[PDB]
């Protein structure tokens, strides 16, 4: 009882949850990345290696990942959304840093947000789905 145009938005809600909840799972990889930053980071201090005092940054250079994982994340909530040492290698060592500052938690806060609000955007979309099927039974 639907519409052409009403099966091609169906179809294309559905594809942008599908890419809603693969973003939603690199989120997750993101929050292990943290947490493997963390880890790396405590592990470090605990070895007492000369220098390395709990002043130490000890952001990863792969956290930079999380920045464009959460660009692409607000990409997918527009709708034209339709288109050397081991223990410390990668490691910022600088004493409190502030192009780092306050990094573990915040980037646990914005990659928690984005899995909150595309999750959200999937209700949404699941939202409008409904909304679609409710149109095409009317006219029936
Ligand atoms: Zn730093």
């Amino acid at each position: 009882a639907l519409t052409p145009e009403e099966y091609a938005e169906l179809t294309a809600s559905a594809e942008t949850r599908s890419k809603l909840s693969e973003q939603i799972a690199l989120c997750r990889q993101m929050l292990q990345l943290i947490e493997l930053a963390i880890a790396r980071r405590e592990a470090a201090i605990a070895a007492g290696i000369p220098g390395i005092t709990k002043d130490i940054c000890g952001y990863d250079t792969r956290l930079d990942t999380v920045g464009a994982a959460h660009q692409f994340s607000l990409f997918l909530q527009s709708p034209q959304g339709q288109s050397q040492d081991p223990r410390t290698a990668g490691m910022c060592l600088r004493k409190k840093c502030k192009p780092h500052n306050g990094w573990g938690a915040l980037l646990t806060k914005t990659v928690r947000h984005d899995i909150r609000e595309l999750a959200l955007q999937i209700r949404e979309l699941l939202e409008a789905e409904q909304r679609v099927r409710d149109g095409a039974a009317g006219r029936f």
